[PDB]
């Protein structure tokens, strides 16, 4: 019994994590293989005007670079540009090197966080990639190019590496393609992101397993069509209903329809009026149904 | 910026998880030089009615063990009954074994578990140990053995070893030299947990992470007295303000002083009124002032 936000085991992960330095910026890097990746702006020059990478990457002296792996030493061979990223190939090939792909997050997707801050891991947690491509994290400076992960399939899935904070306080990172989420810029300028959309599989996901943890007050018999409820969606901040799939197995699993759960989203949005639902005292997005099936019946969709 | 629950990495810990079976039964032991601890009830036969721990302890035979790490089978030698768990000795040493050692949670203080199943970690989270001595965790059948640590100076302090869920959903478990949190049982009669408290030193810590960052709708100038607070708490589910001193960081870098965040305590304890704070519609109690420094500032 019990749902509550939770990070999958990074054991695996932190055995990639290195100090990557150069010149007197400092910063962390994933080592995979024979090559360590980081933001290309460990090379930037200053951090309070536009950078012309270009530039940037045709004075780069490779001699500055200073890579480190708890207490030893990687040997530099060579470096490339890609995107915001920089894939630095070194002699040393990681022992450590899980068997991993990589893979770029969907609007509305969860992975894992491993903050770390000078070639070493603090912490660990859980985030959504939110509808406008930014993440709602915890990092001070220093946590350039940490590494968000999926544990799948036997595998480690690589998702992204953290790049910038906005002035919001909102985080956003890249692919480690070298592809910024949300097409920002890893330039100081000010960025604004967009709206940020309530996730309304998540909140449908999250209410079924308030019912299957005993906790229904707010359960009511009204019901309304999918249809309807994204038409109200849309002008009201929440993403159109979808998936379905793994919602119909529990609808049927609980008697529980999904149309009286869009109904009490509608509802609940005005407010609980003083109760909680599974220790929280509004709506909440954060739980995938993916989270909730996990934790409840112990099985991956 | 920004104040997200984290849990501690757990690299070190996920050696050191095992699966230890008995008979008719499976669950997690955690693995630190030549033993293997678990919960004792991993030894019960039957579990219909009450147990006899020194008759099921006086009937164990150590061939009845089966302790696997990863795939490795670990040769069983002895193993004894301290408090709720079994120390299990073992003919290997875990190579893998950390800097570690053993410490009792107090009341409110926050660690990290390692939730486990057929001795592989599924999932990490951070939580704190509630002033009724249960935590809010979320496990399912098999989770029985899984750890808790918190990572200082350089060792793993090992706190909690999980043991069971009461009919609230509650979970509790035992520190490792075998005494259950709570002083709840391992049986199986019905066990109820008192009245939890909201820990005021975690809302006052919350409330700094707010001012931290751009939240301060709130904040008003009247002060309250530690005295004057502790009276009202006792009479609405809060703990007595303690430690003020501990926040003198906090205060002097925000010029907020603890009496004014009680104040507003008292206040937003009646309701946001629509309004959020760190994106949160209710007092929050979740996070220490070790969190929101170690967050805020990377200072520990």
């Amino acid at each position: 019994a019990g749902l509550r936000k939770m990070a999958q085991p990074s054991g695996f992960v932190e055995k990639c994590v290195v100090r990557v330095c150069y010149g007197n910026t400092v910063l962390n890097g994933l080592w995979l293989g024979d090559i360590v990746y980081c933001p290309r702006h460990v090379i930037a020059s200053n951090t309070t005007s536009a950078i012309d990478y270009d530039h940037e990457y045709s004075i780069m002296r490779l001699h500055n670079f200073s890579i480190i792996s708890g207490t030893a030493f990687l040997g530099v061979v060579g470096a490339t540009m890609h995107g915001v990223t920089l894939k630095i190939k070194v002699s040393q090939t990681n022992m450590h090197t899980p068997r991993h792909s990589f893979r770029t997050l969907k609007s509305g997707e969860g992975f894992n966080i491993l903050a770390c801050y000078d070639g070493c891991a603090q912490g660990v947690f859980g985030v959504n990639m939110r509808t406008n491509w930014t993440i709602r994290g915890s990092f001070i400076n220093g946590a350039c190019g940490s590494p968000g992960y999926n544990l799948k399939n036997g595998e480690v899935e690589f998702v992204y590496m953290h790049q910038i904070e906005l002035g919001s306080g909102s985080h956003v990172g890249s692919s480690f393609d070298g592809v910024m989420y949300g097409g920002f810029e890893d330039q100081p300028n000010l960025q604004v992101e967009s709206a940020n959309q309530m996730l309304t599989v998540n909140v449908v996901a999250f209410l079924y397993a308030a019912i299957l943890n005993g906790c229904t007050w707010w359960l009511k018999g009204e019901k309304l069509f999918v249809e309807h409820y994204n038409e109200w969606a849309q002008a009201n901040g929440f993403t159109a209903m979808n998936g379905e799939d793994a919602f119909s197995i529990l609808a049927a699993k609980t008697g529980v329809c999904v149309e009286r759960l869009l109904h009490a989203i509608q509802v609940l949005n005005n407010g609980f009026g003083g109760k909680q639902i599974l220790g929280y005292s509004s709506l909440n997005d954060e739980f995938s149904i993916n989270e909730v099936v996990k934790q409840m019946f112990g099985v991956n969709l």
